[PDB]
């Protein structure tokens, strides 16, 4: 079939590869509107912190290379205005020409992710991070101006990213956030070690805090303070791209997301929609999710693929929310239902903290592992894990274990890779289990 | 009931202390035939390459401390010469004074483990290596005749862990092992590692090699080879301590180990047996399995407890094998049946090496994952792992997954925490699911 995609990264470019893996004959087309392919979303803080020095990683495709390589069409520098699913086109419009014109399909595949939010204020000096385009920006402008001091505004995951980036790079942030509740994924306690990692190098920080005007350098606060600062980081959440989905028989709900069923499909024949614009529920509880990171997005690629050019039996199960970030000598991360969901159950909490290996082994630290269950029939809801070493792993663990609705007490049963250098013969996740009772 | 215990370590010093948890009236007697109870076995290696100096992480408690916070009574150097089965008694000599006596039990639990094997030379400046009696004496005769140049016999993970802490504190060690079939319990093709570390380091290693004869420190090799050692550590695999049992009614198997139920019971009323002598069956597999590593002594603890003084209706689900090794750099883990043992079925492999985490990332390091699984029912039979990060983490996963019977297709669907440091989009675990089939 003939097969439009729409946006050409994380979703978009990967569901044409799988299906092209499948299908050599079905012509290919993805349309983005904006200069690159396939850039790497996930990497973009690590270049502002000059931790990813060769731009070529930064980069894994070129249209003319992706052509060569998978015989897939991508049209850079190409909006996709208006879908008219009625007669299966998509009104495009070519931004170097500023004339549009329709593309037909048999198989339409949304990709369009989201935009940065933005303050909205008039200012030179203030930027967003979300493509390749942006990530250049910032990089030219901290040179052209010899940027030194810089807010970070927002304590989200990928703020903080940002933000241990440009310390590391040499430059000075001073972190705010509209609220008290930094790194929202993970148990608002368990977040502490952040604020411990900022004050340990002193750079400041202020909860509770947002900008209230801008005059060239001189930013004044809501809480009366004015501070210079040469560059702004906004990272103030980010808006779904469907404002061109709306004149379309396209379902849209009220935030503008695309409700998907487990094929992917929308409730409109013959279009998908997968990645960050896209719905759909937990795997473990009967609940809604949005989890608008990587994993989700190449694993509907590869469903659609299958869906269209493979095995159609190939469903999604749903969501278990899986994710993770590292903050200077820490990470955090989390599994399950999110924190603000765990009043719609009945649930009781687990936790230990423990050495991430034997004691006596060298390097060790102090690693607390948080189990959430369900009083009705014993199932983890919602796990965590903070600590300088081992966390990924339990909690890596404890999803899959999800992934099978597994019960709190038969962490007990859990047979782990033990040596000193990486756990113990009780592994934290068994004593979840023994302490459960 | 009187509980006597055998072996006042790993197994039966941590029942004995589980039992107490549950039970505070019953007396508890642990003989133990050595000088001391509670050492820490796995941390041997470390305190002979001086990176664990603390004596407090060399064994937990003398048996004054142990009686004086559980009330357990922990006889050191008796040693049980025979089980009176049919009068519930056993037969115990005290050592320092060379008496025997006999003690009573209503339950009888043994955890005897295992013995080094020796080559049987008769040389003064040769070492096995099992208790904290050994490792002193190591220590002791190192520091007495300022030894320099040690031999190292045997590849297994033990003398893997010894040759690494011998280089460490400074010595120089050399390698032997008796054919190419080094560190066994990983698949033969993925130890090459081993053998580049000790090469990057110059410690000289000589494999199809074995000793010869002995003259002094003059060591003459199969080789034909002959080198001067100040010191040899012969790591030649372990024989259960088994003979004390044999005039019993106790059911043992032809190699000597106790053959046990899910209750860790023997054959024999009101006798269980737990830790290295046990044998079992695996939990994926309907084939026996002996894992003579210290989750199994520790879980077989809890549940024998659990069986005499707790919840009688918990019992062993068997063992998947999930075994683990650092070597310098590297590390080495493995789970599920042992590679000899994959002839018993029709199975495909499947592969990948990838970077641990993100290929733009720094500090990365190619991981290597294979996973074997059953075609009848693509159920995952065994899984290894090699690499300088993130092994142990795929690992214990998929010891989770095969708790839960996932089959090697449903691997595509795990969950994985993603960010740059940690893992791929697609971790290395979701692409053997991709690449089944
Ligand atoms: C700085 C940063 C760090 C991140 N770090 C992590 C992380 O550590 N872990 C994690 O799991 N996730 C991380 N993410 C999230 C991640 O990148 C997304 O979940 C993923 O990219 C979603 O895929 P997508 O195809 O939905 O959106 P994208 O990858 O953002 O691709 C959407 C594309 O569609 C294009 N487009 C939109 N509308 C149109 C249109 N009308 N016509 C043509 N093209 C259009 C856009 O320009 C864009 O290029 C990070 C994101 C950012 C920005
Ligand atoms: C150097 C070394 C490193 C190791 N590293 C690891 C590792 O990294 N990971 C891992 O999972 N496992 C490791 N192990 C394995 C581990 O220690 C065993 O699996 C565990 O100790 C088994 O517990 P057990 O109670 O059966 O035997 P043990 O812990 O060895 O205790 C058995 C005790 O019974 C006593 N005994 C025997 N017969 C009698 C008798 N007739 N009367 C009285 N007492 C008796 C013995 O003297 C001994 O003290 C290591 C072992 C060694 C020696
Ligand atoms: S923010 C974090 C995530 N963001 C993004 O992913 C950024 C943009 N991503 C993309 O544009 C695509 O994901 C690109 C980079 C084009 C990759 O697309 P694919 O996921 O389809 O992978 P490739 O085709 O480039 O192949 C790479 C290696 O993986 C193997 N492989 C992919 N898919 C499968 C399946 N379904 N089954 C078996 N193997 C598969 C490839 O064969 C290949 O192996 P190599 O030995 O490296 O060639
Ligand atoms: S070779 C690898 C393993 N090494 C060996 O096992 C060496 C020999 N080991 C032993 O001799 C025993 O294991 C000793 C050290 C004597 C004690 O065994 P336990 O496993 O029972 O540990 P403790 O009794 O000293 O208790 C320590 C902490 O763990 C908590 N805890 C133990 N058991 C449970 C259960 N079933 N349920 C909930 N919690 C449990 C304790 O409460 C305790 O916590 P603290 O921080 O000390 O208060
Ligand atoms: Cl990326
Ligand atoms: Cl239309
Ligand atoms: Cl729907
Ligand atoms: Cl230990
Ligand atoms: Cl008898
Ligand atoms: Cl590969
Ligand atoms: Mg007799
Ligand atoms: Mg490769």
């Amino acid at each position: 079939p003939k097969i439009v995609v729409v946006g050409a990264v994380a979703g978009g470019a990967t569901c044409a590869s799988q299906i092209r893996r499948l299908d050599k004959e079905s012509d290919i087309i993805i349309f983005e509107k904006d200069r690159d392919m396939s850039f790497a979303n996930c990497a973009l803080p690590y270049v502002i912190g000059e931790v990813v020095e060769d731009r070529r990683y930064a980069l894994a495709y070129t249209p003319e290379k992706f052509y060569d390589r998978k015989q897939i069409t991508v049209k850079t520098y190409h909006e996709v205005i208006a879908i008219n699913d009625e007669r299966q086109t998509v009104s495009v419009l070519n931004r170097k020409t500023n004339e549009q014109f329709e593309e037909s399909y048999d198989k339409l595949i949304l990709s369009p992710g989201a935009s940065a939010n933005s303050l909205g204020f008039e200012s030179d000096i203030t930027f967003t991070l979300r493509n390749l385009e942006d990530t250049d920006a910032i990089d030219q402008f901290i040179k052209a101006n010899q940027v030194d001091k810089v807010l970070v505004v927002g304590a989200g995951y990928v703020s903080l990213e940002v933000l241990e980036n440009l310390y590391e790079r040499g430059l000075h942030p001073t972190l705010i956030h509209r609220s008290d509740k930094i790194n929202k994924l993970m148990d608002a306690d368990m977040n502490q070690p952040i604020l411990d990692e900022l004050d340990k190098r002193e750079i400041p920080y202020r909860l509770n805090e947002e900008i209230n005007a801008i005059n060239g350098n001189e930013i004044t606060f809501k809480s009366g303070k004015v501070e210079h600062y040469d560059m702004i980081i906004e990272g103030v959440g980010t808006h779904p791209n469907s404002k061109f989905i709306e004149s379309s028989n396209i379902k849209l709900d009220r935030k503008g997301f695309i409700p998907v069923n487990d094929k992917f499909e929308t409730n409109v024949p013959n279009i998908y929609a997968i990645g960050d614009i896209a719905t759909s529920h937990y795997r473990h509880v009967d609940l809604p999710a949005s989890v608008p990171l990587a994993w989700g997005a190449h694993r509907a690629a590869s469903i659609v693929a299958e869906q269209i050019a493979g095995n159609d039996t190939i469903e999604f199960k749903g969501f278990l929310g899986n994710n993770i970030v590292k903050f200077f000598d820490y990470t955090f991360a989390s599994v399950g239902v999110k924190p603000n969901e765990l009043k719609q159950f009945d649930y009781k909490m687990v936790e230990v903290t423990q050495g991430a290996h034997a004691n006596y082994y060298p390097g060790n630290s102090p690693l607390h592992l948080r189990v959430y269950y369900d009083t009705s029939n014993r199932q983890i809801l919602r796990a965590a894990a903070v600590g300088k070493e081992g966390a990924d792993k339990r909690i890596d663990v404890l999803s899959m274990a999800m992934m099978n609705q597994l019960t709190v007490d038969e962490l007990t049963e859990f047979e782990v890779a033990f040596a000193p250098p990486y756990s113990h013969p009780k592994d934290l996740i068994n004593m979840i289990g023994y302490k459960a009772k």
